[PDB]
């Protein structure tokens, strides 16, 4: 109930929203059906259009007009945006040569440059190039400011998940908006685009920018606009707030456009009807910049031009139906479309088994256009598991396709030609970033980066301290002229032991067996003292950021940090030069495992546990294949280099170590490799403590990893070898799930050269992802600036074409 019979006189677009049943005059009132009786009349004026004309110049002020061409209008802050162009002989902002903005050029009484976020739904990254002839204002922003060739959205590449990530710096799994449509078992409530329940505050976690501003004494314009408020009115409102007295004037604002997403859905991303929406958007930017120019704010305000996701070609005929796979299709609920989420129709149904559903959806048709997953088996890069609102069964849908439950669903709703929501590494889902103003750089191109990083930068631009979030603060310092955030490296929490030879061979009873001169004895001892360490540890040893007990172990070919708690390395580091040669494991050494006389029997794995464990075998972190000599090859068979592996995963690992490491060393002019295990049994993307481990090698205290990582580093200038690099670095990394079968890879019964590298590409990762998962901090000792290293650690190698 609203007493909609109060009034909006003097209250139009009120910054503080008022409490029911008293009527509302804020930019969201329409959406709640709660505006005052007179809202349309006083706040949504249209009389005489949106532009001044020759005849309107110096007119007598008429309050009924949409915007004004009278003399006083500038003081009042309510001129039409073209007033000075038409009535005072001024040029449009787009027609002015651009000039570097070295410092904020603001009116007296501004305490900080204001920030305007101009957000656009479904603005695909390639429109910057492809639509460049019809977007001259945006093109001026882009070429004169700081721009990225594209920006990476979060998964799923839907509107609310992405808008709310921009606002908060958080993964959907942490902020809680995990979809456009959602079911929450704890509330027993649903969240939908149509309807009331989305307005409820319990859906929305983290701390969005407007709340971060307010709490720290920075005033915010209201970010959200009702769909029926026209674009010109949104602009004029923002220009109006900017004219308020110093004590009431907001410092941060948002504009939002429904376009080009709205038309993209109907016509596809490049439909010929797409030109017009792009024209209209550019026109709106023009109006803003002309309006800012009139108020002398065009060299004062920082402007961010940002999209939420791109748009892909999708039609009705490209639909996969679950009714073609499952005979039980009525016992499941599906959240459908560009992703699939499956739960049980009824929790009272005790016959429902996710395992049998997964199996029935796996590699059934030769060109199947989706892949089922338990959510914890999804690529770690998506960060899409740790929320009770994300269903245990997920379907990753191929770009260009839809998944539905039954054919009836599609033709009882062909309509659409565009959709979005696929994997966030897909080119067509990529979106835009342009920064323009005194705080951004001038005429600068920056590399692609993820939208989770922006909250920190908007905090920096406003002098705010950010709420805890998933950005890496400082990784975007290269976008900024000043207001950079200078972080310090985290401090090491545990220091390592450096054990010497302390145990006799016969003290080991491990069920392990192996068939195994002063010049070359002083030699091998210095190798064990760490003489080649500078070759294999190029960037310093990683720092252990938690409390634990570990050893540094040195060898001719590799160095490791060996965990006495988990009985295996946390990390193993080695360098493979361009010229290195692959050998095989000799026959006399096939089943060789050797005791490590630096490490107590009690802190060692044992062969008897692997013999007993019928499902579990073992592999090596440093590959024996890449030993630098027959004598150094013995080091690779030490029990301290051993880790548990399913026979199915060994096929993956062996191919990576035997074939791919050498391949990258040739292509890259040497590589440094750091490999290790990851334990994430509760799928929170964070390192498990020992009491969190759900699985051990049978009859032993040997914990089983959920994943294995590798970080592969070389010189960005590939004419220099990896161990003699003078400048910036180049990285690619992966987090491979440690699985007892290869069901994920439909081609797996073929040769490894046909499926392994594809799987690895899918499980590509940022070094930062690996840091969360291990509690390690890499690249401690380089010659490079720390901000540059933070950017390197947030890099993702996506394996998409240009
Ligand atoms: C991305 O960045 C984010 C933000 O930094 C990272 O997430 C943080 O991770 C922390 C570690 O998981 C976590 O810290 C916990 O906080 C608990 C208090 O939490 C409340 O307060 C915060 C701050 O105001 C608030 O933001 C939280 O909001 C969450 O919950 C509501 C829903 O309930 C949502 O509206 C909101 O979206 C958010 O949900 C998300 O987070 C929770 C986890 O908190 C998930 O479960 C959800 O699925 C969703 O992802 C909260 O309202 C605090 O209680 C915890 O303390 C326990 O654990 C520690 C171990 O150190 C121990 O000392 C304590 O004893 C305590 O254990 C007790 O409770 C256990 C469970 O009940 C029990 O088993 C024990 O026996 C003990 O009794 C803990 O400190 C922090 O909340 C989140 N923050 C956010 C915003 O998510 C995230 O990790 C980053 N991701 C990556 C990959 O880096
Ligand atoms: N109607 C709407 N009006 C505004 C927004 C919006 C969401 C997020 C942000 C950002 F980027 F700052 F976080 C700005 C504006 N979304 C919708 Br939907
Ligand atoms: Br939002
Ligand atoms: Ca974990
Ligand atoms: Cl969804
Ligand atoms: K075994
Ligand atoms: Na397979
Ligand atoms: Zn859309």
């Amino acid at each position: 109930w609203t007493a909609t019979s109060g009034s909006c006189k003097g209250r139009c677009f009120e910054l503080q929203e008022v409490g029911p049943p008293d009527c509302r005059c804020d930019n969201l009132c329409k959406s709640y059906s709660s505006c005052c009786h007179d809202f349309d009349e006083l706040c949504l004026k249209t009389a005489r259009g949106w532009e001044c004309t020759k005849d309107r110049c110096g007119e007598v002020r008429n309050e009924e007009n949409a915007c004004h061409c009278s003399e006083d209008c500038l003081s009042r802050g309510d001129c039409c945006t073209n007033y000075q162009v038409v009535c005072k002989g001024e040029s449009h902002w787009v027609d002015d040569d651009c000039e570097e903005i070295k410092v904020p050029e603001c009116p007296a009484g501004f305490v900080r440059p204001p920030l305007i976020i101009f957000s656009v739904d479904g603005f695909r990254a390639s429109y910057m190039k492809k639509g460049s002839k019809v977007m001259p204002n945006i093109e001026k922003l882009r070429s004169c400011g700081t721009h990225a060739p594209y920006m990476r959205p979060v998964y799923p590449t839907k509107t609310f998940p992405n808008l709310y990530t921009l606002a908060t710096g958080l993964y959907p799994e942490s902020h809680g908006i995990v979809g456009n449509s959602m079911y929450d078992p704890v509330f027993d409530a649903s969240f939908h685009l149509r309807g009331r329940e989305k307005f409820n505050h319990r859906w929305w976690g983290g701390q969005p920018l407007w709340i971060t501003a307010t709490k720290q004494g920075v005033r915010a314009g209201t970010f959200f606009w009702s769909v029926s408020i026209p674009h010109e009115r949104r602009i004029l409102t923002i220009l109006q707030w900017l004219s308020l007295p110093d004590n009431e004037r907001p410092s941060v604002y948002a504009f939002y456009s429904e376009q080009p997403d709205f038309s993209g859905h109907k016509y596809g991303p490049f439909g010929p009807e797409m030109t017009n929406p792009l024209r209209e958007i550019d026109k709106t930017v023009g109006q803003l910049m002309d309006g800012l120019k009139q108020l002398r704010l065009h060299r004062c305000v920082n402007v961010i031009f940002v999209g939420d996701h791109g748009m892909e070609d999708v039609t009705c005929d490209r639909t996969e139906f679950l009714s073609n796979y499952l005979t039980n299709v009525d016992d499941i609920t599906l959240v459908p479309g560009t992703l699939g989420r499956i739960r049980a129709k009824s929790i009272n149904n005790s016959k429902y088994d996710p395992k049998t559903i997964i199996a029935a959806l796996t590699c059934k048709k030769p060109d199947q256009h989706f892949k089922p997953y338990m959510k914890q088996h999804l690529p770690k890069r998506l960060h899409y598991a740790n929320n009770r609102r994300i269903e245990d069964i997920h379907l990753l849908v191929d770009r260009r396709w839809h998944v539905a439950r039954k054919p009836l669903d599609v033709y009882k709703k062909c309509f659409f030609q565009g959709d979005h929501g696929f994997d966030n590494k897909v080119n067509s889902m990529q979106t835009v970033f342009v920064g323009y103003g005194p705080t951004f750089k001038y005429r600068t191109k920056v590399p692609p980066f993820e939208n989770i990083e922006l909250y920190n930068v908007m905090c920096d631009l406003l002098g705010l301290k950010p709420a805890p979030n998933n950005g890496t603060h400082g990784s975007l310092n290269h976008l900024l002229r000043t207001n950079t955030f200078r972080p310090t490296m985290p401090d090491e929490v545990s220091r390592p032991n450096y054990p010497g030879i302390m145990y006799l061979q016969s003290e080991f009873d491990l069920g392990c067996t192996c068939d195994d001169n002063k010049l070359e004895e002083l030699n091998k001892r210095l190798h064990t003292k760490g003489s080649t360490k500078e070759r294999h540890l190029l960037y310093g040893r990683p720092a252990v950021l938690y409390r634990t007990s570990y050893d540094i172990l040195y060898h001719t070919d590799f160095e490791s940090g060996y965990s006495e708690i988990f009985l295996m390395p946390l990390w193993t580091s080695y360098t493979i030069s361009k010229q290195a040669e692959v050998s095989s494991i000799p026959e006399h050494l096939t089943n060789c495992v050797r005791p490590d006389v630096r490490v107590s029997p009690g802190f060692s794995q044992n062969c008897l546990a692997y013999k007993n464990d019928k499902q579990m075998s073992y592999g090596f972190l440093f590959p024996p294949y890449l030993s630098s000599s027959p004598e150094a090859k013995y080091d690779a068979f030490l029990v301290t280099n051993m880790v548990p592996m399913y026979p199915a995963f060994k096929r993956v690992w062996a191919y990576f170590q035997r074939v791919l490491v050498k391949k990258y060393a040739s292509e890259r002019n040497g590589v440094n490799v750091i490999s290790g295990p990851i334990f994430d049994y509760n799928y929170d993307g964070l390192r498990d403590t020992e009491d969190e481990i759900k699985q051990y090698v049978e009859g032993s205290s040997i914990p089983v990893p959920t994943h294995y990582y590798s970080i592969i580093t070389s010189c960005l200038d590939f004419t220099q070898p990896a161990d003699k690099c003078d400048g910036p670095l180049s990285v690619s990394s992966f987090i491979l799930p440690h699985r007892p079968d290869n069901d994920e890879s439909c081609n797996s019964s073929e040769d490894e050269s046909k499926w392994v590298e594809e799987l690895m590409k899918m499980h590509t990762a940022r070094v930062r992802d690996i840091e969360h998962l291990t509690g390690l901090d890499f690249y401690r000792k380089t010659s490079r600036s720390y901000s540059e290293i933070l950017t390197l650690k947030t890099y993702l190698h996506t394996y998409e074409s240009e």
